[PDB]
């Protein structure tokens, strides 16, 4: 059936790196405020703000302390209700991101957790005793070194799967549930439009926390398999819920590592599901064309089987910029539209990350000082005590590393890029000069105005929103095409994902060309495409 969130578009803003309003060098919500036109002049119909609330920044706002108080550095409370008036305003909606794995340690019920064994907020966390004068068990958090961290009071540890201040919260205690939603249904009440839920697939610990293997004889090994979409999750998933989100015409996308195609059923079927939609991460981990090709389609066909939705996605806060992850920048604004026809055009509905309508790209900082992320930082404080090289540490940050997705949205040419006036918290991109809004809006040419051309046809052709997604061609190890048919209308998507010349032979009573990234050659016969490096092409069949 038809819904509003699976014909909108969502854009994902990173406020700390959106825009600075007042020379601190921190994005704040006046910031987004004053580029809602450029939002809306995209056609974007949803955005999701990553987090706002009050903390201690120690993973850029994922570390709540107070679950009801905007964060001092983007504003304040009355900040957000005009944010959100003039979002409604524009004919948008606004979705929240929830962050209810983990508290701060800064959080009041943390600071009365840790007081005592016997405090009322004791069995909020999932704390206990170490084990042979170590840790309780041998794991490793997802931000490097264990996944415990000592009291020295009260002679236990706490458990943390992220950074040593976001201690996880205990979902088996009826107690905390209560509280989360309540607090879930108090924002829902101020008329937000839904959640992206963080970390989701977390929330569920095997009982005793029994070590893992390690045969390497490491200091700690990857967790996993103790905490990530682990049996019995699904009974939380289902009274969340029904005491939150199943109250609201709202719409969720759960962030749902370790969920595969085949197991997604409890997660987004319309009969059931826990949420709308969710972001699966089989595809963020030359290019194996085919097996990108097998992931994709695997959860196109997989979800049409059982009436969920996709997320169509490939960036957000916590990867590299796509043009470095699945394209080339040596053919940057080529690839970077060659990628967007090809992940939009699916059925689904498509995010788009702040920046990768320009085709921003991954930085290199010289210097570990000019990084800012708690898990790399983290990651070189450990693998450098180990012997690890400064060297050998950087090419992990550089290549891998979500500060590149991180630094300041590039407005314009001038100063910072247009972000700030100040001192930006991460530094911009040099390639700001080249890569920017201002250039891009009178570029006829430009990667935005690209993906304003892919906004709009999805608008006006229901095919591209309800129609069936086929794999074509599926052996070419050069060319990604698929098509999608709704009634007598089917679109083609043809996207030369290689760096080289091809082929391709084309697989109706009328055809139109939607969109193309290349000039189109007149004498060029539809039957033998001749496709330039990152070419693609959408044609629409009447049949
Ligand atoms: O609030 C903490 C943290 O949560 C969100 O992202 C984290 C994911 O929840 C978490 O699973 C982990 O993702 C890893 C995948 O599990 C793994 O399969 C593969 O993709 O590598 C990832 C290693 O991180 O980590 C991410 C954080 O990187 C949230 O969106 C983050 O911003 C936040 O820091
Ligand atoms: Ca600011
Ligand atoms: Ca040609």
């Amino acid at each position: 059936e038809k819904k509003w969130w699976k014909e909108a578009v969502a854009y994902q803003i990173y406020p700390r790196s959106f825009m600075d309003s007042n020379g601190d060098g921190i994005g704040d919500i006046q910031g987004v405020i004053s580029k809602l036109d450029y939002l809306s002049d995209l056609g974007i119909d949803v955005i999701w703000i990553c987090p706002i609330y009050q903390s201690p920044n120690d993973d850029n706002g994922y570390d709540i302390s107070d679950y009801k108080d905007i964060m001092k550095d983007f504003g304040t409370m009355e900040d957000f209700d005009e944010l959100l008036d003039e979002v409604h305003h524009r004919g948008m909606k606004l979705i929240m991101d929830l962050v209810i794995n983990h508290t701060s340690d800064e959080h009041p019920w943390f600071l009365e957790s840790r007081s005592a064994k016997e405090n009322p907020y004791r069995d909020y966390y999932i704390w206990h005793e170490g084990k042979d004068g170590k840790e309780p068990n041998n794991w490793e958090s997802i931000f490097s070194g264990s996944a415990w961290e000592f009291d020295e009071k009260t002679k236990e540890y706490y458990m943390h799967v992220f950074s040593k201040k976001q201690p996880d919260l205990n979902w088996e205690n009826e107690k905390v549930r209560h509280e989360l939603y309540e607090m879930v249904n108090w924002w829902l009440d101020k008329g937000i439009d839904g959640f992206r839920v963080d970390a989701i697939s977390h929330i569920k610990k095997v009982a005793g926390f029994p070590d893992l293997p390690n045969p390497e004889k490491l200091d700690y090994v990857p967790s996993f398999e103790g905490h990530m979409n682990r049996p019995g999750i699904q009974e939380h998933l289902k009274e969340l819920k029904e005491k939150t989100f199943a109250k609201y015409d709202i719409m969720t996308v759960g962030q749902a590592p370790g969920v595969t195609s085949d197991s997604a059923d409890e997660w987004v079927a319309e009969d059931g599901g826990n949420f709308n939609m969710i972001f699966q991460f089989e595809h963020m981990g030359p290019l194996d064309l085919i097996e990108l090709k097998t992931i994709l389609t695997n959860w196109q066909n997989g979800l049409e089987k059982i009436n969920g939705w996709n997320a169509l996605y490939l960036e957000n806060h916590d990867q590299i910029r796509s043009v470095n992850k699945f394209g080339s920048t040596a053919y940057r604004v080529e690839s970077a539209k060659c990628l967007a026809a090809l992940y939009f055009l699916m059925k689904g509905t498509p995010f788009i990350y702040q920046g990768q309508e320009l085709g921003m790209t991954n930085v290199k900082f010289d210097s570990i000082d000019d990084y800012d992320d708690v898990g790399m930082i983290n990651y070189y404080r450990i693998q450098r005590e180990k012997g690890d090289s400064h060297d050998e540490i950087m090419k992990v940050i550089w290549e891998t590393g979500r500060d590149n997705s991180r630094t300041p949205m590039q407005w314009n040419t001038e100063k910072n890029a247009g972000f700030s006036t100040g001192n930006p918290w991460m530094k911009v991109n040099p390639n700001y000069v080249d890569i920017n809004v201002e250039e891009q809006k009178s570029d006829k040419n430009s990667v935005l105005n690209f993906y304003k051309q892919l906004i709009k046809i999805r608008k006006q052709h229901d095919v591209l929103v309800y129609g069936t997604y086929k794999l074509l061609a599926e052996e070419d190890s050069a060319i990604y095409a698929y098509t999608r048919t709704l009634e007598g209308k089917t679109a083609v998507v043809i996207c030369n994902m290689s760096p080289n010349n091809q082929t391709f032979e084309f697989p109706f009573t009328n055809i139109e060309v939607l969109i193309h990234n290349y000039p189109l050659d007149k004498n060029e016969t539809l039957e033998q495409c001749t496709l330039h490096p990152y070419e693609t092409r959408v044609y629409l069949l009447s049949l």
